[PDB]
């Protein structure tokens, strides 16, 4: 939530933001704040088993929510129901695309390089957005 | 369970009975003595998990019953068996119809009348009882 480029620190304001490494067992967790166990209270000797059937459901809500609802938009499309972008004011995704960046290596040739090998990667890339529609004033972004 | 003719009060035995106004949200209530939780004994510090199932199962037999079985016959319809009207001595239902009582206006004419209506409901019906085999002797009584 900075406020303006200003507000940005040295490394930021350069490069742009960090983003997420790419998903794996240790950068993928269930959020951090993830419920390991769900208390249900109960009366000194006795259990409503219809509340514990009650208080399931309700985690269940609970979980879904924080597993993948996190997100107005998504809860509203765990309903079968849907929202426009303005609904929660997000950016229209246009085009996403994605590739890998090979090349090839440079040969050592004198004395002492000679057996040595230098990797310069060199990708070409095509990225095509199809004739869209813009319905108000405002920004085409194009990030990589 | 009125004995005699002569234990029915004014009203009743003049009228007949009363009955229930069409079901609706609030005249169609679950029956007033429907459990709201059903408790479970447990030892000081521990549950059988093991009762606790038995527990719903017994608790799904006392809801069915409470919520639709309450007599008899629908009990053992329960189990897709069936029972003679003969079983709990239930009045055999040989024909039902119904339908709406609609009619006409008739208009006001005379100098403070005039803009006036008055509602004649009159309404035509039938009420036909496809031919019946009587097995013992008794009555066939039709009501409105």
């Amino acid at each position: 939530t900075e406020a303006n480029p200003s507000n940005l620190n040295e490394d930021d304001a350069r490069y742009g933001f960090r983003c997420c490494h790419l998903k794996n067992i240790w950068s993928a967790p269930l959020p951090p704040e993830t419920k390991l166990a769900e208390e249900m209270g109960i009366e000194s000797n006795s259990i409503d088993i219809m509340g514990l059937q009650a208080a399931y459901a309700q985690l269940h809500t609970e979980q879904e929510r924080t597993y993948f609802m996190q997100r107005y938009r998504d809860v509203i499309s765990s309903f079968g129901g849907s929202t426009s972008y303005d609904a929660d004011n997000r950016p229209l995704l246009v085009m996403h695309t994605d590739f890998w960046a090979s090349g090839y290596d440079v040969d050592g040739t004198d004395q002492s390089s000679l057996g040595q090998f230098s990797g310069r990667v060199q990708q070409t890339f095509k990225h095509s957005v199809p004739r869209f529609f813009v319905p108000e004033h405002g920004v085409m972004m194009t990030l990589a």
